[PDB]
């Protein structure tokens, strides 16, 4: 498996304008449109990503096309960001995958705040504090599933969580 393979499974893949789990506008493979109400704004903001009109629907090619946008989008923020692409730097490729993962989901500013429990975790000696951490954030909390998921990829760098 790979990091796509991965957020597919993660995300699912919709063709019709949806509402993530903080019930914002979204579209395609958790490629979210706008944090507004205005089901007009999250339409334009995709007819312009999009080109054409589309009136809230794509195509499995045009959701295919934004996931592989926001996959590199994701990992250009983890190389830019000083804090994790150290860390990224020195990662194996199913750690990184794990790591591009949570960049999705919650972009590079919430990920960075986590660096310190990132390093621990990959440690020996209670390793398992620093996993605590995370299960507190926001993210946890809104996708408890999920989270163990990913944090289970990044602790052990195998696949078994996918499975």
């Amino acid at each position: 498996m790979n990091i796509f393979e991965m957020l597919r499974i993660d995300e699912g893949l919709r063709l019709k304008i949806y509402k993530d789990t903080e019930g914002y506008y979204t579209i395609g493979i958790g490629h979210l449109l706008t944090k507004s109400p205005s089901l007009n704004a999250a339409k334009s903001e995709l007819d312009k990503a999009i080109g054409r009109n589309t009136n809230g629907v794509i195509t499995k090619d045009e959701a295919e096309k934004l996931f592989n946008q926001d996959v590199d989008a994701a990992v250009r923020g983890i190389l830019r960001n000083a804090k994790l692409k150290p860390v990224y730097d020195s990662l194996d490729a199913v750690r990184r995958a794990a790591l591009i993962n949570m960049v999705f989901q919650m972009g590079e500013t919430g990920v960075a705040g986590f660096t310190n429990s990132l390093r621990a975790m990959l440690q020996q000696k209670r390793w398992d504090e620093a996993a605590v951490n995370l299960a507190k954030s926001r993210w946890y909390n809104q996708t408890p599933n999920r989270a163990k998921r990913v944090i289970t990829t990044f602790r052990t760098g195998t696949w078994d969580a996918y499975k």
